């Protein structure tokens, strides 16, 4: 599913992500924007052999089990491929998960690169919440 903007802000502040560990919504819209311009189906390899999947990019290292990432350790205890369904709700749990690891958001590259740091509240510009 490739949602809009203003759809997955709506889904994202449902599920309890706004302010979620601090991070207002125009976070967390913000990072799903890059990592996968908001299409659940993203996939991309990374270079240590792991995958990562879904809106959020969640990789198959330490988060999901994709099956073919040796060491890994499913911590959020689901097949990769749920990351990439058109209901959010498997990757927003997960990234709950990863949010309170300890470095925060910063486990996201794109988030650390790209949003951290701007006027992130743009990304809810205009939308009905
Ligand atoms: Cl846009």
């Amino acid at each position: 599913k490739v949602f809009g903007r203003c759809e997955l802000a709506a889904a994202m502040k449902r599920h309890g992500l706004d302010n979620y560990r601090g991070y207002s919504l125009g976070n967390w819209v913000c990072a799903a924007k890059f990592e996968s311009n908001f299409n659940t189906q993203a996939t991309n390899r990374n270079t240590d052999g792991s995958t990562d999947y879904g809106i959020l990019q969640i990789n198959s290292r330490w988060w999901c089990n994709d099956g073919r990432t040796p060491g890994s350790r499913n911590l959020c205890n689901i097949p990769c491929s749920a990351l990439l369904s058109s209901d959010i709700t498997a990757s927003v749990n997960c990234a709950k998960k990863i949010v309170s690891d300890g470095n925060g958001m910063n486990a996201w590259v794109a988030w650390r690169n790209r949003c951290k740091g701007t006027d992130v509240q743009a990304w809810i510009r205009g939308c009905r919440l």
